[PDB]
């Protein structure tokens, strides 16, 4: 089975959408279209264990985000920002079992914690994939 | 085939189990039972070629850690903890090839550099799958 | 499909090779041949979607890398050195599809940031993958 993307954040002068997903609304390969760039979401159509990793540049203020199933956290990550006059990096990952119309995106579950950044020579990105399907050939003698 | 795992660490107020693997105790994804929970350990059953990650948080201390094979060192990760008042963070990732009884882990490599945390809004991860088989098609004919 | 590869930085006392790939001298992992640990160039050789993932070392100097498809930026990453007395961390991933022919590698984008580091205890790495073949089962039929 087939199901992959990644997608990264365009530089913005305003704050990022917050206590919603998170769009990563520049695509880089999305050939299924399971990842949404308007709404920052990755809907399942292949049940089966899947790769999510974000690679974060912090500039400004600290960033903390979650990755978000369902609407629930799966893992939580976190990078301080001291003050410096350029920016950090933050990266975070996780594998999880998804099924049909199950949606996993990147959500700031912090408030001051938005410190989120791309600009010419930095980069955001969120990317996602199945690793192995969960429809088995043999699936009703096993498993 | 079919070969994956995601674990996090939980929050604990006493110092890391180091010289020996560490565990992550509580599993994301582990359907082949591949990774041992208690022990920490990944052990091949599949032979092939394998990513590994870790998205860990730092906190209080810098962190090192090494992502060992059979109790070698695969690769070495570093982050310094600038005595900040919160969280720092630190990815470290590679691929191997591993064959059946192979074992795989992460252990913190020097003694003062165990400064490895989760809490409420932060993880640290570990992640591993098979990327593909080392059983081939035709494999006495050709490889 | 196969096709997968890790590599290591070797130590080094000299300014990592600028304004070209940069050499991952030091292979773990690269069964088709399709890594060339002289060049530091990934070349495809099966059409697909590929994961392309770094985990560098910083030390004594901020680090920018750009992870490049034939001559051009994909994703570009930043961490800040403040000066610390012992090394930080910066990593960097994204996805991309590839034709037979084209060539990804890791380049420093930018002139002062070349902290790239690797040690007894710190490395930096780079690996890439194939998740998914682009020679699909009926290609004529569909796609």
């Amino acid at each position: 089975a087939r199901s992959a993307f990644s997608a990264k954040r365009s530089e913005s002068r305003v704050p990022p959408p917050s206590d919603a997903p998170l769009p990563f609304d520049r695509v880089l390969v999305n050939e299924q279209g399971h990842y949404d760039a308007v709404t920052g979401k990755f809907t399942c159509q292949v049940p089966g264990v899947y790769y999510f990793a974000v690679h974060a540049t912090v500039y400004r203020a600290s960033l903390q985000f979650d990755l978000v199933k369902n609407g629930e956290s799966i893992a939580s990550f976190f990078q301080f920002f001291g003050g410096w006059p350029k920016p950090a990096s933050l990266s975070g990952g996780a594998m999880v079992r998804l099924e049909p119309e199950d949606q996993v995106w990147v959500q700031v579950g912090v408030g001051d914690y938005i410190g989120i950044y791309a600009s010419i020579k930095t980069d955001s990105t969120f990317s996602g994939f199945l690793v192995y399907s969960d429809w088995h050939s043999s699936p009703v003698f096993a498993h």
